[PDB]
């Protein structure tokens, strides 16, 4: 209908808004991370009944991203004051105690609309993974459906495979 | 741009979706309440830092509505699994322990868009009160801004003033 | 169809025209009241059979508004020479003897069209209350239907609740 | 912009609404007068400061119209409850005590818009006279401006001149 | 369809073309009469079978217009060489011998189209009277149908009533 | 702009209206002459200063057309009551005493608009000659300008040349 | 559909292209003849079976045009190399031996499209005669159909009648 | 701009009109040749100065086409009466004496417009060759420019190569 | 611009065309695999210089897909006769000797246009992975860029995670 | 739908992209060959089962083009890495060993779309030959269908026939 979303060859549309960094409502922009890579985790709903092992398995692996010159930016289309209550609720309660990831909140749904991972009649974002390299170009579009989950072992395989490639031109010999 | 919103003379657009009734995700429709009146409380954000005295003061006064043949239907543009976590969190924590109101969730934002109480760039609903009489006609549009609050003493004054009037024709002599 | 009306978050459209101030046809503009707040009372018809207790109960309470840095601006879509005949007709006749409120007249119906409180096929304005703060931003949209009435005790509660809030930032702690 | 107004050769658009007949709010339609002629008096404002000799001089001459098979239908774009207060206010006060004319009220301004006698930015109707013969065809368009007045001696000359002509074909020999 | 015609509140569209002044084809424009008033007599057809008492009764009364600072401008949608043959044909033959009025000819029908007095399928102008005051504003729209006639006693009453009013402001006290 | 006018290969648009036949206002249609040919003489103005030798030279030659199975239909965009006054005015006065041609009058200018011989800003028809054969097909378009004239010797040469040809197929051997 | 063709009051559209002058393919433009008049002879087809007496009767009369300050410009929608073969073929063979007329060729059919004498589905030009005076204004539109022919005695009568008139103003007294 | 022309994979648009078959104006249609193949020779101009060896070299080779189940259909955008004069003019004069090919004439230029071989501003067809197989599908589009020529040795090579192929499926093994 | 591509919640657009199954050009449709799942591997170019370990690592793992009720359908926007030459060329030459995957060919580029993995100015498909479940709903959109590669260990993790989930409702408890 | 393709009279649209020159992926543009002529060979598919005698018969005849100041530019809508594998595969295998022609690759299909030789639903180019002279003007459009082939003996006949003609003006005398 418009916008054109975000392609895997062209530049990713920018994202901004309040976010939860280290337990606080701090404004987070895409331009704050220029020079690194950024990895978005759209995940649909807040406080969901599923023990959220998918999102925790990137806060537990956040040390693996600073080795690879990147910052994961988790994101959902729920209220930012609701994400702060979901970081602050302790685990074994459907909680995210001390999550070391900027959990964005596109409660405007202006951004998950842009990335094309929004179910419009449901308002929730499809479980999407988006790697933007430091040029500002979106480079990897992993969009799952709702019931399946993402993986950290593939989001580190592919994310390592760009910087091994883009240093060495654009061809991998082996 | 379209829709036309909901007027105070014409029929209110219908609302539906998952909701929190008595601590459970139960589907709630406008057609389930035909014959009663319905009073919507748009309130912007979930788990907000303000001690939510505005919304609690209708669950504490829910007995005054069954005397007046009506059901209040609180509503916000946040996730329904986030409202369930906000009813379940106990009070003096920014909580709503045992709220006897169907707390809707228009996380699609298809309905607060219709009622014209949505701030589009913020995604949150303006603090709006909407009385629809049993014909399906919207009859009272109280829309505050964000920082001020609603009142139960006016939402019972006006809501009593319809049924005292619509029984006695359409004119009040005193 | 156009105009877009007046929202509760955006700036209110201006109003102007002849009005009844202290029993005289004096031109009254929104820009004459910049710095104060303004409270509009749309009321549908002139010389109506109902003893107009709704409108009188703001002229009797006009001292409560100069304490709160605001001027109520009553308004109807009837002729300004008809409002002057309705202020001049004495009470217990359906009259408004010595009303200390600028009673506007949008007999063009260009303004109650803008505020969205006009019934187009009837020409009369819905019983609407509109609080614009001194920035020019509409901040409270109370629109009743015809047979019910407004209240002075809520239009002083909400109007006090802005200036207590907007002095103290935008959050109320209690 | 649309409508096309009412021409002097084509059929006049119908008029309806509440009106003041003999001091009462009675519904008056054009179809109630089929077979007679109808003579409209648009006059701009209600309770105007001018001693309304223009409108009174047709209630004083209403016997001259039942001799000529016609009913004058005075009309203004003011509220019908305001016309009832203007018939009920006695003369030498800017009043119309016992006016034997159906004083219409197009407070919707849907009809004086159709007849093209409405000043849109002022909302008031130009001082217009409209003779529709019993076929439903508008036949005489006298539209003055505001400060000048109409006449009963011409609105009886022309109105007699139709029925003397339309009985005798369409040509007057002398 | 366009043009918008000429209203009774707005400025009248200009008229020009060849005309019969004192028995000669002389060009006559609206701008030649600025400062006076102008009174148009649309009359439908030339050399009509009716003894044209309507048009003669303004040439016989042309002295009454120079007392009132105005020039009547008779006009028809027939050829200007046909009007000259109709002034030159003597009376008791359907003639207008020595008519002291500029008889215009809008044989283009560009002007009676503008004034809205043209029957398009017949090409003839409705019997219309139009008073434009010296500002260029059309101020009186008397449009009869074909078989009835105009009057000089009303076109002098109304035309005197402007200049008595516009000298004395815009209100007539008696 | 529309209509498409009348071509010399396609069918001529029909013409109708009041006309002067033998000194009387009789309705004349194209369908009244089906089976004959018809020859139109558009001529611009009525009662023109030129001694109208162009039009008279077809009434003087009207016997030559009944030999050739055709009826000339003279036509102008002036009033039909003006043509009757121009047939009735005697010659050596710019007259047409006893003209044996149906002198049409398209005072609507709906037909000379169709044939494309109308000067729109002047309202007068170009001096046009139009031969329609009995199929209803326009077959000859002679359109002069204003100051030059037509001819009877060519309008009989060409008009004879159709029926000599259309009897003998469509080719002339000599 | 567009273009607007060439009228008899407005300026004629220009014509250009290769032509046959004195047996040679020479470029001929309208601007080469400015100051003279130009007379076009559209004729439909080349090498037609009819002994082309219509076109020859202007080459035989070409001396009569240099007396009248004009150049006839014959024209057809056939190839210019086909016109050269039709001038070069001798007479009594359907030929035009030594034709002293610039025989144009609008084989583009861009010009007979402009003059409105083209039968589009047949591609051939209607037998048209067009007199443009030296101002560039088309002044005479004689368009026959196919089987009938033009005349030199009328194309000299009318062409003399312009210059006798346009020297002596625009009116012919006799 | 429209039409879409004729492609080399899709069906060729039909062609019709008068043509020269064996020295006579006989109507020739595409549907008369259904079951054979058809080979069009657009050639630009008639009676051109070039000794037309290109077109003659298919009438001299017309026996080679009846061996290959096809009829060449030469075609030009000149008049059909001009082609008949060009077949009838003897050779060593730029002639085509006894040409055994149906020489079409699209003097309407409706068909060379369809095939896309028309130079619109020149009206002449580009030297085009078009092989339509018996299904009605255009199968070979050889379009030269003007000064170069076609060939019979390639228009027999390709035309043999279809029927050798379409008999043996659609693949040629050697 | 249109199409709308293929979403991760809605139904995937169908794909068809010639393909390489077991070394032969066999037609392969989406409807041939209804009941299974289908996994597409868009890969950009044929015979690329990179030793194509990405595509081989699904033919080597094709036994793991028949255990999971699915058929991988590799696809590229190159010619199907070029894929057959790339399966037939042996390995250590940039070859795919005995690839047990239907290698599609959307050389029309109508399908990789639909799935949104086509670089339009380059014509090559982005390295995309697409899991459609047996309802026909696209369920997983992994789109890499060109230089990085896909993985079989994630395309088996996610593909197992649907059927473990869709058997057990839509929620995974652990 | 747009583009307009490439005509045989107008300028050919430019072509660019990677190509196979002497066994290497070298960028080839139309502007690199300005001053020569260029001859394109669209051929549909790569590695086709037909022993490609059509394309080889221009690499075997490439010496005949440098005598005629031209460079053939073979082109197909297949991948450029697939053409390199098709030059490198030796003959009697469907190969093109040591082809001395720049084999272009419009794998974008932006150029065979422009030249109008693309079958859109098949993606393959029709077997087309295109001679552009050194002005940049397309001058010869030979488009065969798929199963038939081109010829070198005609693509040297026509290509010699331009430069013999364009040196000697534009007419060939013999």
């Amino acid at each position: 209908q418009m916008y054109r979303t975000a392609t895997v060859r062209e530049a990713a549309p920018q994202f901004s808004g309040q976010a939860v960094v280290n337990g606080a409502i701090k404004d987070i922009n895409m331009n704050d991370y220029k020079g690194k890579y950024i990895v978005l985790f759209f995940y649909p709903m807040d406080f969901t009944f599923v023990c959220p092992t998918e999102i925790i398995a990137f806060s537990d692996r956040h040390a693996d991203f600073e080795k690879l010159n990147t910052q994961v930016v988790a994101v959902s289309c729920d209220s930012v004051y609701s994400h702060l209550a979901w970081v602050n609720t302790p685990r074994k309660k459907g909680g995210l105690g001390e999550m070391h990831i900027p959990v964005l909140a596109d409660k405007s749904m202006e951004i998950a609309r842009d990335y094309g991972v929004l179910i419009e009649e449901s308002g929730i974002a499809l479980r999407g993974l988006f790697i933007i390299d430091k040029k500002g170009i979106l480079r990897h579009s992993t969009i799952n459906d709702l019931p399946v989950g993402r993986n950290v072992d593939e989001a580190l395989r592919v994310l390592e495979a760009f910087q091994y490639a883009d240093e060495n031109g654009d061809a991998i010999p082996c």
